[PDB]
């Protein structure tokens, strides 16, 4: 049941160094990242997955400043993936989208492949152009990546925790980003807790529907 | 089990209006929409969730313009979720989100209620006094909340379809979100597919991992 997975789930403050991710669970973490929704599939998107300890130790030094408290759940966690996110929609890029759209088998007629690449410049542009947050607007993408991805490794049986605390700047020039089109916006380590985890035994806190919620 | 849904959920590009949501099913989407999480716990969303003939049309009027391919799916769909974010981060609202944590049971201590205050006030402010992206860091939960809804409702087995193609200043207005410090980002129809959906029978078309993914 998923509900359950939903109100079960919680940010991992602790993980356990020992307890590592299967070959399975490190293949269909991959799938997640990969088969999320976006934007008229635009997917303006790039993911490092830290698997080894010599790569977790590069991410952690994002949050080497200010943000200490954040430094163990990167290290002691098995997977850790950063979520990055385009800084420029170029034409090559929409280009790439509608031609491995196309190798799918998506389109009947090629009449139908240039019908999809009008539809996706038409809004891609509005935002180039028109409102000028292409950037913000592919970030949200990401956002929503990041959404599917928690709920997903919460039903796969696995813990995580998303971060927002690390400094952007210093994991962006570790893996050199910003140069090849990418920008760091969230850090998400994925494994299982131990009994340090101070957030495990409290209770879920959200604010009720009559505040959040309107029903027509 | 979830690899399943995340391999087999499509966008729906029809609906069938007579396929309604079980009354559980009804509830369900509406803890899936409030137990999502958010940078901070700040929660910084509301939601319209129209269910009525008359409350999908006063959603489907934002449907006009250049956007009237998407005005079947929010009138044919059971449920209609509109996915709205606050304008600007108040002080006001930081408070009702402590005061929840408080009453729910997250401190043991009164020093614990002012350390996590701090510790969302240390987030909200870097946000609203120095970079001045507010409007875009609220609008990136909501997106998340979106993402976890999607994978979310595609488990309990329904059909949906995410919209970013509407007139928020349509939307806004119909449902008066400006005054009350809302506005509309994304519109999800949820219900159940018709035989007219060419999405339902098409393959999912994805980026290879080789362009978007790295394992270090
Ligand atoms: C985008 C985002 C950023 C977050 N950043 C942090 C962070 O830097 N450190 C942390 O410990 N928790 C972080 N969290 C976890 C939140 O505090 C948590 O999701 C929220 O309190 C709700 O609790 P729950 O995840 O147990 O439901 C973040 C959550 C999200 C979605
Ligand atoms: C934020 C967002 C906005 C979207 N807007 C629309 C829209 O206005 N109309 C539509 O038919 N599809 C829309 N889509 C659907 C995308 O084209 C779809 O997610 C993408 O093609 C991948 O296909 P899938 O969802 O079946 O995996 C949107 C998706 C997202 C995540
Ligand atoms: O949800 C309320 C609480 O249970 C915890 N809140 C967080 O998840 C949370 C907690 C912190 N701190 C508190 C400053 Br001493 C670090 C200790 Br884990 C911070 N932070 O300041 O980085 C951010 C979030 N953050 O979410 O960004």
């Amino acid at each position: 049941d998923i509900i359950s997975v939903a109100l079960k789930r919680h940010s991992t403050k602790a993980f356990d160094a020992s307890k590592k991710l299967t070959p399975e669970q490190a293949e269909q973490i991959k799938t997640l990242l990969q088969y999320s929704p976006s934007s008229t599939n635009s997917q303006p998107w790039h993911f490092i997955v830290a698997s080894t300890e010599e790569g977790k130790a590069r991410v952690a030094k994002s949050a080497a400043g200010n943000y200490v408290f954040n430094e163990r759940k990167m290290l002691d966690a098995s997977h850790v993936v950063v979520f990055c996110a385009k800084t420029a929609m170029d034409d090559v890029w929409l280009k790439l989208v509608v031609d491995q759209e196309d190798a799918d088998g998506r389109f009947a007629t090629p009449e139908a492949k240039a019908a999809n690449d009008k539809g996706r410049k038409f809004f891609a542009d509005m935002h180039r152009k028109d409102l000028h947050d292409d950037a913000e607007w592919m970030a949200k993408q990401v956002y929503l990546n990041v959404g599917n991805f928690l709920l997903g490794v919460a039903a796969l049986g696995l813990d995580a925790v998303p971060i927002e605390g690390f400094d952007a700047a210093i994991l962006d020039a570790e893996f050199g980003l910003k140069e090849k089109g990418y920008t760091s916006l969230v850090v998400v380590p994925v494994g299982h807790h131990s009994v340090e985890d101070f957030n495990a035994t409290l209770p879920k806190s959200r604010l009720p529907q009559n505040i959040t919620l309107t029903e027509v």
